[PDB]
C-alpha cells in the first residue's frame, strides 16, 4: 500500500523554517517582510487560496494585506495600482492572483509586477530564466511539487516522469523542472519527462504512464489517473483541485492508493504546497537576492 | 521503405518565400534588410555554418556583413562591438555564432543583443516568450524542424513524439514548439512530447521511441537512433551532426531508412532547413513587427 505524503505536514514543516528565517532577519535590524497580493473579482476558490496565503504570512511573521478590487476594473487600473506598489519600499512581495477577467491580460499584467518582487515568478524575465536553468524565483505550485518528491527522497535522475497538462503557470514549470541538469545553476531533476495535455489521447496516456516512476497530474479532471494506468511502487502527485459538493484530485485517490508505492492527497497535498513555497519566495525577495 | 524528405528543396521553398517577401518590402519604399553575423575564433564548422548563412542572405536580397574577431577577445570587446550594431539604426539582424571561447559568458553575450535584433531568439526575453507560447523570433534550427515536420504534412496533434536532447538552443526549443498549443499566439503542435537526455538509459529511450510517431534527435552522437527503436512508418528528423574522414547524424541512415515512414539525411537535412529560417527571422527584425 501506497504512503500518503501529508502536504499540509510537509508545508508546516518549512512555514516553521521561514518563520525562523524571517525572526533571524528582522532581529538583524531589517524592515519585517510585506506581502501585497491583488485579488480581482469573486471567485471563490480564489478567495479560498488566497486568505490561507495571508494566513501562511501571519503564522511566519511576514506583514500583508490582500487589496481586493471588482471585476470591472480596467486594465489601466490595475496597472496604476501595481505600478504604486512597484514603488512602495515597504512592499517586498507582489501578487495578483489568477485567473483575471477576459478583459484584462493577464501577461501584461504579470509583465508589470517588478521582477524583484515578483514572488509568483510569472514575470517573462522569471520566465526565461527559468528555462534557461538560472537563478531564479520560481513559481509556488511547481517548487512545491519539487519539494514534496525531493524531501520525500523520491528519485529523479534517470527516470520516467509523466506530467498530465502544460499550463505555462503549473505543468510546463513542473516539466522544465524535473528535466534539467542537476548541474546547472539552478538544479533540475535529470528525469525523462513526457508532457500530456488535451489532446492525448488516453490510450497514449496510460502507454506512457505504465512506463513511469512518478506520475504528476495536473489537467484538473477527475479521475485522469487510475489504479491501471500506473506501475506498481511509483510516487503520483496529484496537482488538480476539482470541485465535484466536495474537492478532488485528478487521481482516483481510493484506487491508486493500493497500487502507488507513494501518494498525495487532495485536500492537503500539492496545495499547501503552494502556500508554503510562496513563504519562501517572499523571504527571498525582501532580501534583495536575486 | 523510407521517403528521405530533402532539407536543401524546402528550405529553396522558404528561401524563395524571403526573397519575395524582402523585395516587396524594398519596392514599398524601405531600406534593404541587414543582418549582422559576429564570428569568433576559427571552428572551421563554424565558419562553414556563417558563409551558408550570408551566401543565403545575398540570395534573398538580404545585405549582410560578417565580423570575425580573433578567440583571444575578451568579453568586454566583444560587448562593446555587440553595443556598437545595437546602435546602428542601418543593423536589422545581430547575432552572434556559437560556440564562444571558454573565457567567454555565452549567456551575457547573448543578452547584450538587443531583443528587436536577436534574430537568433537567445536573448532571455525572447526565451522566455517562446516558452510562454507568444510571438517572437524563433531559434532557427528549432524552427526548422518544426516546418520540416508542416511542410511534408507529417501530423502532430496528439501523437506521440521523442526528442533526444535537451539543449537550450535546440533540444528544449523543439520539445516547446512541439507539445504547445495550436491556438496560441505561436502555434504549436498539440504533440505528446517525450524529453530524454544523457541522464536517460538506453533501454528506456527504446521503450518511448518505439511509440513514437517522430522521433526528433539532436544530441550529437553517432548511430543513437536504430531502427529496432523505430516502429514501422514513423518519422525520423535528424538534427545532429557528426564529424565521423565524413559527417553523419544520430541515425543509423541506412538501417532505419528500412523501417521509418520519412527520414532527413545528414548533410542536406535540417542544416539548409537552419539557415532558411534565419532569413525569415531577418526580414521579420527588417520590419520591426515585434
Ligand atoms: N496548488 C495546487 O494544487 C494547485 C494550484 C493551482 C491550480 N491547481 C489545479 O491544477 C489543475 C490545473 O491547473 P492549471 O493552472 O494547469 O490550469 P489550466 O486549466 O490552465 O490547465 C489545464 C491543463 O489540463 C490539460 N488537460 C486537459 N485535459 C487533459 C487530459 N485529458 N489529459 C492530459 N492533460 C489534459 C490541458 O491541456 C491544460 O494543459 C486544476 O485542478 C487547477 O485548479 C492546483
Ligand atoms: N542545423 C543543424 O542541423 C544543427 C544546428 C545546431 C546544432 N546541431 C546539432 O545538435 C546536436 C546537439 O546540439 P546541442 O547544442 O544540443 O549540443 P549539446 O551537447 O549541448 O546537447 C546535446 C544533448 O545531447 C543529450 N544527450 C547526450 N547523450 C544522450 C543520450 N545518450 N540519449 C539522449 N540524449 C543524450 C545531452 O544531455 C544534451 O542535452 C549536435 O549534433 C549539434 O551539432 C544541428
Ligand atoms: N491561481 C494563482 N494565481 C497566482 N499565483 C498562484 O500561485 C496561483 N495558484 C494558487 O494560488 N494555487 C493554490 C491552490 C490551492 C491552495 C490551497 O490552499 N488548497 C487547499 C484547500 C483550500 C480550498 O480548496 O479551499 C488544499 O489543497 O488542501 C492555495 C493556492
Ligand atoms: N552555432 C550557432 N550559433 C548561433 N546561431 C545558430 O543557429 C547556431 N547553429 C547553427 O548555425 N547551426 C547550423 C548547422 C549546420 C548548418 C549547415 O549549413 N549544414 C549543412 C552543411 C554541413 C557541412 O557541409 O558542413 C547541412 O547539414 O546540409 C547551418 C547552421
Amino acid at each position: 500500500e501506497a504512503v500518503v505524503i501529508s502536504g499540509r505536514k510537509l508545508a508546516q514543516q518549512i512555514k516553521q523554517e521561514v518563520r525562523q528565517e524571517v525572526e533571524e532577519w528582522v532581529a538583524s535590524g531589517n524592515k519585517r517582510p510585506h506581502l501585497s497580493v491583488i485579488l480581482v473579482g469573486e471567485n471563490p476558490a480564489s478567495h479560498s487560496y488566497v486568505l490561507n496565503k495571508t494566513r501562511a504570512a501571519a503564522v511566519v511573521g511576514i506583514n500583508s494585506e490582500t487589496i481586493m478590487k471588482p471585476a470591472s476594473i480596467s486594465e489601466e487600473e490595475l496597472l496604476n495600482l501595481i505600478n504604486k506598489l512597484n514603488n512602495d519600499d515597504n512592499v517586498d512581495g507582489l501578487l495578483v492572483q489568477l485567473p483575471l477577467p477576459e478583459h484584462i491580460d493577464e501577461r501584461r499584467i504579470c509583465n508589470a509586477v517588478s521582477p524583484d518582487k515578483d514572488v509568483d515568478g510569472f514575470h517573462v524575465i522569471n520566465v526565461g530564466r527559468m528555462c534557461l536553468d538560472q537563478y531564479s524565483m520560481l513559481p509556488a505550485t511547481p517548487w512545491g511539487v519539487w519539494e514534496i518528491i525531493k524531501r520525500t527522497g523520491i528519485p529523479t535522475l534517470g527516470k520516467n516522469v509523466v506530467v498530465a497538462g502544460r499550463s505555462k503557470n503549473v505543468g510546463m514549470p513542473i516539466a522544465m523542472l524535473l528535466h534539467t541538469d542537476g548541474a546547472h545553476e539552478r538544479p533540475g531533476g535529470d528525469a525523462t519527462v513526457t508532457i500530456s495535455h488535451r489532446y492525448t489521447p488516453k490510450e497514449q496516456l496510460k502507454k506512457h504512464t505504465i512506463l513511469a516512476d512518478i506520475v504528476i497530474s495536473a489537467a484538473g479532471i477527475p479521475n485522469l489517473i487510475t489504479a491501471d494506468m500506473i506501475k506498481e511502487g511509483a510516487a503520483v502527485i496529484d496537482v488538480g483541485i476539482n470541485r465535484v459538493p466536495k474537492l478532488v484530485g485528478d487521481v482516483d485517490f481510493e484506487g491508486v492508493r493500493q497500487k502507488a508505492g507513494y501518494i498525495t492527497p487532495v485536500p492537503g497535498g500539492v496545495g499547501p504546497m503552494t502556500v508554503a513555497m510562496l513563504m519562501k519566495n517572499t523571504i527571498i525577495a525582501a532580501k534583495k537576492v536575486l
